[PDB]
């Protein structure tokens, strides 16, 4: 009954804020612009500075014209309108969102410990342990969203940064998408993509468990399970329902692996009629408190070292280019909603 009646107030509160989505809260020229942490083929991530409280955030910025061209418009609506409403302890927080002639802006926390991906890929691999504690914020952050109708749907190591507690934020609603049932838009990332997206059907939010398989294989093993040069070789090993498990791995692991990774959506788990009590009753669990995760009041593996809330010393560095804003409107109609 504690589950039922918090993630029923979870739901009004996401309903009331899904229903009257805010907008236009803040312009661009209330920030200074620091240093790019990201880009994409539509978009980039920018440190910025609020002229009047000081307070940094990052700005993901979208250009219009691309977004059309690369048929994103559906995707960053979702984005937004999603971001905008929901609340826990281990998503990003959206701070304001705004528009103008040439872009989309969504600013949101700035969270300086930088990407798992680093983390992981410096330290090689993650021990059990330290790959449970994330596993376990991904569990709860993925009984939210579902319960929410949410699907996440690009689970990956990059999208999830380490906050100065040592806690996961999740990052990046690109894909991210309400659904009543099945949906259909090949999206994600290759390595992550379930089989089910991989053979165009109608999936559903075991996509998301099938991908929390992937990254814990990844945490712990420093690579994921499906791997090649061309993506069509990746998808061949993806739905084959073969995998192949490091002899380091716990018995317990590879047992929770193989019911995660389960090529049949109808048997995986976070997907049978107990839904996410299967993973959280499993042994490779066994040693988690979740509710004192939830509070955040375990200790973390690890604390990212940064020097303060404006170091941005745990991102890479990408070529400064402009943020130009055309004398002209763009792509007026298709984001009003926005
Ligand atoms: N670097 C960040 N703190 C960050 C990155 C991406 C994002 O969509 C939100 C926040």
């Amino acid at each position: 009954e504690s589950v039922k009646e918090f993630l029923a107030k979870a739901k009004e509160e996401f309903l009331k804020k899904w229903e009257s989505p805010s907008q236009n809260t803040a312009q661009l020229d209330h920030f200074d612009r620091i240093k790019t942490l990201g880009t994409g083929s539509f978009g980039r991530v920018m440190l910025v500075k609020h002229k009047e409280t000081g307070n940094h955030y990052a700005m993901k910025i979208l250009d219009k014209q691309k977004v059309v061209k690369l048929k994103q418009i559906e995707h960053t609506l979702n984005e937004k309108r999603i971001l905008q409403a929901v609340n826990f302890p281990f998503l990003v927080k959206l701070e304001f969102s705004f528009k103008d002639n040439s872009n989309l802006y969504m600013v949101m926390e700035y969270v300086p410990g930088g990407e798992m991906f680093s983390h992981l890929r410096r330290i090689g691999r993650f021990s059990e342990p330290h790959a449970r504690f994330y596993a376990a914020q991904i569990v709860l952050t993925f009984e939210y969203l579902h319960s929410l109708d949410l699907i996440y749907r690009d689970l990956k190591p990059e999208n999830l940064l380490i906050d100065q507690q040592g806690y996961i934020q999740v990052t990046d609603f690109g894909f991210a998408k309400r659904v009543k049932g099945r949906t259909w838009t090949l999206c994600g990332t290759p390595e992550y993509l379930a089989p089910e997206i991989i053979l165009s059907k109608g999936y559903n939010k075991a996509v998301d468990w099938w991908a929390l398989g992937v990254l814990i294989y990844e945490m712990a093993a420093g690579y994921p399970p499906f791997f090649a040069d061309q993506p069509i070789q990746i998808y061949e090993k993806i739905v084959s329902g073969k995998v192949r498990f490091p002899s380091h791995f716990s018995s317990d692991l590879k047992d929770l692996l193989r019911n995660l990774l389960q090529v049949d959506l109808t048997k995986r788990f976070g997907n049978l009629k107990n839904g996410v009590n299967d993973i959280k009753n499993h042994k490779w669990f066994a040693t988690t408190d979740w509710i004192a995760i939830y509070q955040r009041k375990v200790e973390a593996p690890f604390i990212p070292k940064f020097k303060g809330p404006g170091d941005t010393s745990n991102f890479d560095d990408y070529e400064e280019e402009e943020i130009r804003v055309s004398i002209n409107e763009k792509c007026g109609k298709e984001f009003t909603e926005f």
